[PDB]
């Protein structure tokens, strides 16, 4: 069939913090955290208080459903399960393989369907460039089992960039995707180059672990210890500098200039104070380049620190740059195509969703800007040539991209393990 | 009619690497790449990319055509066809054949014409000496058929090497003529003297494997394992000596003489190094004589190798010499014509297309210069009776050369099969 085809094609982005799903159908994706909490450690007239199905699986997940047991946890640093941490979940480690599997289940459970022409879904799925093929089989398997539980028609699996790409609709481009945990920098010519894929070791977090380590030095350590609260304050605080050297002395003589507030809850209210007003900086260039003394003064000996982590053959670079990454990227492919694929930079994700605040132009850079800047810095000879925009909704872009896949691609081609594309059917 | 034949008489030299295509009316021929791109292996909805009408043949040409379908498919070794790899299609080879018959289409397409009068093109072809009777009544089914695709009056094919006789317009000399597989040696006296011919299984495709190994050595073997980056550097580092020996120890004492970098997208650009700059000579020098032992020391265990090939009755030499084959060639004419057979030497084809940077007539040669050289070294007595020359536009002389040659071959000539010359009409 294939009316059916723009009904019931159904998308899912995993990756870090959150998964995009739903039917083609939806003018934006819902969105999930990505994380499961685990039913042991608790108290029982509130384990009566849990219906005896979601009591089977040791797992909860939902944004609301793990919102409200929370508060009367016993471990909830073990209880609370991030697969993925790093688009990639562990081969053997088996609490994250279930979350996944009920993070699975529940999206789809989402949106039941009354319809009697209803056959099946067309599940399309994103995973990380850095997806090893286990991880391919793991997903294909997953979904292999809820089609007892749900009509599934087909799944297929494309990588996250690559659904930017066929989202922004641009055949040759070099995409840029930051994410909770890591940026994975990677080059297309109509499908991805694989050889020029480079990933970074830092994402929307360091983001976070800067301001946390913010809040503390202005004097908020009971609001660090807590990620919902650091993720509003950075999320709200934070800035991109245009060069951050020359930015931080334009606040330290006017911090007036650059000094905020935000509630948090009717109650919180988190003031940045005319003495640090220029750490706003420090939130946004860290995504993009680590290397200033003042960014070096929270690894000193500071927390959750900036290194390089291996994959698969792939090693996400600690200390690099999205310059250096986008050239090294590049350098990667055949000297061929080079010209037509540095053409085009895309860049997608949660991390890049900077903006500068009115009236701050002046020295306050968006990240198409940061970037832009950065190449000139680098190259003035590429740079000139090549054009860099932002997708416009940067979380949705690899969701947008899965569903299109999964719209038009044959219903003839199967799964072939190796030509690692096609549908797969149970 | 006869106006007619000055605007409606269409060229096609075909060969190993590029196709010369064109009417009779245009200063140069089109140039088109001897290779096709077969649709099986790739990625769906990029092949709905593709028209379907030419997804009908499972083969794109084009210059263009191929180049942007290139990054959808890694290690192109299989879904990459050149037939005539060595000037000859393999006999039953079903794919080369149906090449080559997209490759004739190709051309004519791109000159429609809205012409009333216009009932026909005259068509042209070049083929190699080496090119067995098969291949001719092959060439001539092709275009037989795709005169129900086009409008053709009647075709025709004369050998590569005297095309370049009559584009030349020298009745009497030996033509010697190189491109990427071979080089074909073969006098002319108003016929080709068939018993006269000689081969080298070498042309401008050792300079690139000497190119190749040499940038390994260098330390780019990432660059080293794409063709197009390596015509790319040899085309522009390449170098032909005066006497290799004598080369080697003026840049051995010299080098930065003759050190070079070269851009090849604006992010790669290859320096050859003080250190190595003495190999640009090799480059040169294979062309024309392989037998010195440092162009043998990369034939020792490096890839691939200088051998004999056996196409016809005849044998393409692997080790051999410009000047050997230029006096074997002579030595199989009648004694009576070797006289004023050897009075011209012609050279074409891109291989020997070699130039000498400014200010280095000291020790560089060019192709003119580098024979006449040889010569001299082995018939001192020839030399001084012979003038060798190149060819203007080496690349679009046997087009001119066929074009010529479709013009005035009068109507009432019909393609005999044993006279080896006449139109057929379809
Ligand atoms: N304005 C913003 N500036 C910087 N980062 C942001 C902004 N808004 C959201 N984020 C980031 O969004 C991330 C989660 O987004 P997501 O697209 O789900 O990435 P992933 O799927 O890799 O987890 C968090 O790192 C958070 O830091
Ligand atoms: N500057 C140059 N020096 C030497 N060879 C060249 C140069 N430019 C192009 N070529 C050669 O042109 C050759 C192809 O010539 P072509 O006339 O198409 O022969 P064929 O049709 O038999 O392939 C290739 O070997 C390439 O090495």
């Amino acid at each position: 069939s294939d009316a059916y085809r723009l009904k019931y094609t159904f998308g899912v982005d995993f990756g870090t913090s959150y998964v995009k799903y739903g039917p083609i159908t939806l003018n934006e994706p819902k969105m999930v955290q990505t994380r499961g909490l685990f039913l042991r450690d608790l108290p029982e007239s509130v384990k009566m208080r849990i219906p005896p199905d979601v009591l089977a699986r040791g797992l909860v997940v939902g944004d609301e459903e793990v919102r409200k047991y929370l508060s009367s946890v016993r471990d909830v640093q073990r209880n609370l399960k991030y697969p993925l941490k790093d688009g990639v979940a562990r081969r053997d480690d088996e609490e994250a393989w279930r979350v996944l599997k009920e993070l699975a289940r529940y999206t789809l459970a989402q949106f039941p369907v009354s319809d009697p022409e209803f056959a099946g879904w067309l599940v399309a799925v994103a995973l990380s460039a850095l997806a090893p093929d286990y991880m391919y089989k793991a997903i294909f398997d997953i979904y292999d089992e809820l089609a007892s539980e749900f009509k599934i028609y087909a799944v297929t699996i494309l990588p996250q960039p690559l659904a930017v790409a066929i989202a922004e609709n641009a055949v040759n481009c070099v995409i840029v995707e930051g994410g909770h945990g890591n940026i994975q920098v990677a080059p297309i010519s109509f499908a991805l180059i694989r050889e020029g894929l480079v990933a970074l070791n830092r994402g929307g977090a360091e983001a976070n672990a800067i301001t946390r380590e913010i809040l503390k030095d202005i004097g908020y350590s009971d609001i660090a210890r807590e990620e919902y609260a650091v993720e509003v304050v950075k999320r709200a605080v934070g800035l991109v500098p245009r060069r951050l050297k020359e930015a931080i002395r334009a606040a330290k003589s006017d911090p007036d200039r650059f000094v905020t507030k935000v509630r948090l809850s009717p109650v919180v209210e988190v003031e940045i104070p005319r003495e640090y007003a220029w750490t706003r900086f420090l939130i946004g260039e860290i995504v993009f380049d680590p290397n200033h003394e003042e960014i070096k003064s929270y690894i000193e000996q500071s927390r959750l620190r900036i290194e390089n982590a291996v994959i698969g053959d792939v090693t996400l670079y600690g200390e690099m740059d999205v310059a250096s990454a986008i050239i090294t990227s590049l350098r990667n492919v055949s000297v061929e195509i080079q010209e037509r694929v540095a053409s085009q930079i895309i860049l997608s994700g949660g991390a890049f969703s900077w903006r500068v605040p009115p009236g701050m132009e002046d020295v306050a850079a968006d990240s198409v800007t940061r970037v832009k800047i950065a190449l000139e810095e680098k190259s003035p000879a590429l740079a000139s040539k090549v054009e860099v925009r932002l997708v416009s909704e940067p979380q949705y872009s690899v969701w947008r991209g899965a569903v299109i896949y999964g719209y038009a691609l044959p219903l003839s081609l199967e799964w072939s393990d190796t030509t690692r594309e096609g549908w797969r059917f149970p």
